[PDB]
């Protein structure tokens, strides 16, 4: 039901219907010889959306875009980026030239400049601090503490019970750490008990990369996380 690379042509965008106004969007990129997923969200914001999460690059962003007018049919006004990485901030200056205000943590924004990536232009206050909290629309944005990178935000749906775990959050198929080079590994385990200390009523939980699934998504990124630590 849930779409897998093999669904996914290159340069194409799926929606995935989770709740009542939460879809996921699901986009791939080629690195290193091998097609990896990646997952942002949208949620249904009145009479508008926002977006989390950019589709991974320009072309795949531009492609969101065009799907979500398509199948939906409502303007993307806003749109958070969840880390400074490129599968949350590429396609940042596609989302800005559309009319999209774009949103990041000053934490995000300052890493992403560091790294020369594409700069979300609004500062998200009020995420400093493991444990900080804010309503942002239809969401609450979550700073659990560094984990897969130090800036790393969690995002939750309070109408739908949808936990937004992005990169901080691992697929069950995934068995190994992959890409840990900003990672704080170890606060990681920490910064997921915040996560499951937060939203325990969470009944849809959807990773940076691959399939959703429950709140034992948490302790299976623990269990690898604790894995590599000890590698
Ligand atoms: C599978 C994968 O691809 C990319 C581009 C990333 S990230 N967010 O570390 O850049 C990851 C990740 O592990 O989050
Ligand atoms: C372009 C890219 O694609 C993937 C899947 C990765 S990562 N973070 O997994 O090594 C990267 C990277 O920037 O390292
Ligand atoms: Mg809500
Ligand atoms: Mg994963
Ligand atoms: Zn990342
Ligand atoms: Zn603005
Ligand atoms: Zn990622």
């Amino acid at each position: 039901e849930y779409p897998t690379v093999s669904e996914i042509p290159v340069g194409e965008v799926r929606l995935y219907q989770i709740a009542d106004g939460v879809w996921s969007h699901i986009a791939t990129q080629s690195f290193d010889g091998a097609v990896y997923p990646s997952n942002g969200l949208i949620v249904r914001d009145g009479d508008e959306l926002l977006l989390i999460d950019t589709a991974w690059g320009a072309k795949n962003t531009a492609a969101l875009l065009a799907e979500i007018e398509k199948q939906i049919g409502l303007p993307v006004t806003r749109a958070v980026s969840t880390h400074f990485h490129d599968d949350r901030v590429g396609g940042v200056d596609v989302l800005r030239a559309a009319g999209v205000a774009t949103y990041a943590s000053p934490s995000t924004r300052r890493l992403a400049e560091v790294e020369g990536n594409e700069i979300p232009t609004h500062s998200l206050e009020g995420l400093s601090s493991s444990g900080d909290a804010v309503r942002f629309g239809p969401v609450e944005l979550f700073y659990p503490g560094a984990a897969h990178s130090t800036d790393n935000l969690v995002v939750y749906v309070p109408s739908a019970s949808v936990l937004y775990g992005g990169c901080a959050i691992y697929e069950l198929s995934r068995t190994s750490a992959g890409n840990v080079a900003d990672a704080d590994l170890a606060e990681w385990p920490t910064s997921i008990e915040r996560i499951q200390q937060h939203y325990p009523e969470a009944q849809f939980v959807i990773p940076g990369h691959g399939l959703p699934g429950g709140l034992d998504l948490l302790k299976h990124t623990t269990n690898v996380v604790k894995a590599h630590t000890n590698r």
